[PDB]
RNA sequence: AUCCUUAUGCACGGGAAAUACGCAUAUCAGUGAGGAUUCGUCCGAGAUUGUGUUUUUGCUGGUUUAAUUAUAA
């Protein structure tokens, strides 16, 4: 319920990320850090593991991107 | 005044490598390159592209016979 309520509001608390990103983005970001302000005290490497739905040893996982983390 | 730490320059002495060292009126790059993870995060400067030489650079060493002149007539 309130990740859908960051979605509606979420372009004025946050116009720049839903500019870049989007809004359906940028709320499950804000969402999980929980603000705007402890969002942006995250350093740039750490946000890319958000979306990361979990990682165990038979999931068997290399794309050909080479991406270690989808988010 | 002695003693000590870091960085840099010159240098005696001792090693290791030359698939190794460089170059660019060129593209990006702490305003985040490139990776790592135990999935919470963690490390933090090169990567692309073209090119020069690379069983080799410079320098060296070894091997393949003077003049003068003497007899008793």
């Amino acid at each position: 319920d309130i990740g859908q309520y960051i979605a509606s509001k979420i372009s004025i608390i946050a116009p720049n990320v839903c500019f870049l990103v989007g809004p359906e983005i940028a709320a499950q970001l804000i969402a999980h850090a929980g603000g705007v302000l402890e969002f942006s005290r995250i350093p740039s490497c750490n946000i890319a593991s958000i979306g990361k739905n979990k990682h165990l040893s038979h999931e068997l996982h290399t794309l050909e991107s080479g991406v270690r983390q989808e988010g």
